[PDB]
């Protein structure tokens, strides 16, 4: 599924990313963007053989279990397949676990380079929360 903003911008506010360890809503739906471009289904292979899955990018290293990684964590005890729904239950819940691990947002490469103090408010201005 390819989220609209607000309707991404909602549907995280409701399983509870709106300032979870401090982030406000508009730094979660900047690193969708910037992560994923609102789809669900994105894939990418990393160059060390992991591969990132969904809204968020959750890497298979150390998040998801994808059955090729070797030497790889599942921390978040799912299938990265999991992380590709158009229900984006599994990959909120994963996310809260990786911004709870010490880095905070860092975690998200594309947050620390494209969202990372910028006015993130504007990613939900107009948008009904
Ligand atoms: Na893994
Ligand atoms: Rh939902
Ligand atoms: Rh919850
Ligand atoms: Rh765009
Ligand atoms: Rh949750
Ligand atoms: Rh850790
Ligand atoms: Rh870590
Ligand atoms: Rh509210």
């Amino acid at each position: 599924k390819v989220f609209g903003r607000c309707e991404l911008a909602a549907a995280m506010k409701r399983h509870g990313l709106d300032n979870y360890r401090g982030y406000s809503l508009g730094n979660w739906v900047c690193a969708a963007k910037f992560e994923s471009n609102f789809n669900t289904q994105a894939t990418n292979r990393n160059t060390d053989g992991s591969t990132d899955y969904g809204i968020l990018q959750i890497n298979s290293r150390w998040w998801c279990n994808d059955g090729r990684t070797p030497g790889s964590r599942n921390l978040c005890n799912i299938p990265c397949s999991a992380l590709l729904s158009s229900d984006i239950t599994a990959s909120v819940n994963c996310a809260k676990k990786i911004v709870s691990d010490g880095n905070g947002m860092n975690a998200w490469v594309a947050w620390r380079n494209r969202c990372k103090g910028t006015d993130v408010q504007a990613w939900i201005r107009g948008c009904r929360l």
